[PDB]
């Protein structure tokens, strides 16, 4: 059994959407909408540049699917999944110059 993990719970678990990047240009919203709603009731999902947008309930929902997904075959095309972080605060510091 091979896993890995560190740092906190809440650290991930915050995030509630996933990043899927490498997508199929034959597929359409409708079929990457049932390719995940076979796991939980999606939210919404949008397609943005070679990778999607998808929302989900929860995060339960997004990382039991994540989970799975993370390395499937859709459309015989290699679809790659990873966790989109937030941007967090930026702040701004100083140039000296």
């Amino acid at each position: 059994g091979s896993s890995g993990s560190s740092g906190d719970p809440e650290v991930m678990a915050k995030v509630k959407v996933l990043f899927v990047r490498n997508l199929a240009t034959t597929v359409t919203e409708e079929i990457l909408e049932k390719s995940f709603s076979e796991f939980g009731k999606l939210e919404r999902v949008k397609k943005l540049k070679d990778y999607a947008f998808v929302h989900f309930e929860d995060r339960g929902a997004a990382v039991k699917a994540m989970d799975e997904m993370n390395g499937k075959e859709i459309e015989g095309e290699e679809i790659e999944i990873v966790l989109a972080k937030p941007p967090d605060k930026k702040r701004s510091g100083p140039s000296s110059g």
